[PDB]
């Protein structure tokens, strides 16, 4: 089942729409990492969710937080997904392993072989401070994840 | 790996761009059908390739042959691809389980997990008639497709 508050946040290395790699490791000692899962890029709900969190960026991706969006689709997916709708942020592929990292967090749909709508909030140390999971017929409230990041800076 | 003329061809239900279920064995005693395998979608070589193809279309998809595309890429990715690229012939998704019909063709690259730029004819028995793959730098010689479906009419 999916991962709940307390729990050690799965370490993971994934490539991002530029084929760099992405550790979440790396934000520890440094910034509170919001993790969006979602299942498949060119869908309307995840459009909205990430059109969305473009449009409020600055409270996700600053000083105290980081933001990554994560997916089953490869680079080239995620880069034309991103260039066509102005992404900025990290869209990370969990594309080979499928769905490894997704596993990971218990947010994988084993039916339909893609992510949950998943979210996480993984503080300075590695614990999962925040989390959820919808269903990909559903919409998250945002709110929720700003105010999870809000408590972790004070 | 790579499944030679002489097989039978592994049947498939695959979703196409639209959501439809696409069958192999649906052509059957009907058309010879092409499955060009590709690695990913938004892709430079893929491109030009599928290109090359929709602007052939009637000599692949008509009353004697079909033409199908098959990747790992999910409904989705190939229909915005596809709307975008002006491709009318069916995109097919090996997405989940991820690759299992380019791994039964032999054309599974296990280590990228993308299909490998195979190409199968399939006559209206069900056998592969034609079978290539080309180097990693090189494009698929097209009529050649259109050469080996001519022979089997």
């Amino acid at each position: 089942h999916m991962l709940n508050v307390g729990a050690t946040a799965p370490d993971f290395t994934l490539r991002d729409q530029n084929q760099q790699l992405v550790t979440l490791r790396g934000y520890r000692g440094a910034k509170n990492v919001l993790l969006v899962f979602f299942p498949l890029a060119f869908t309307g709900i995840c459009q909205g969710e990430l059109d969305q969190l473009r449009d409020h960026l600055p409270e996700f991706e600053n000083d105290d937080s980081a933001a990554l969006a994560i997916s089953v689709g490869p680079p080239p997916t995620h880069k034309i997904w991103a260039t066509q709708s102005g992404f900025t942020f990290p869209l990370l592929s969990d594309f080979w392993p499928h769905g490894a990292v997704s596993q990971a967090y218990g947010v994988f749909n084993e039916q339909a072989g893609i992510a949950n709508r998943g979210t996480f909030v993984v503080d300075r140390s590695g614990i999962i401070r925040f989390a959820e999971m919808k269903q990909p017929g559903e919409v998250r409230d945002q709110r929720l994840w700003t105010d999870a990041l809000a408590a972790l800076t004070a």
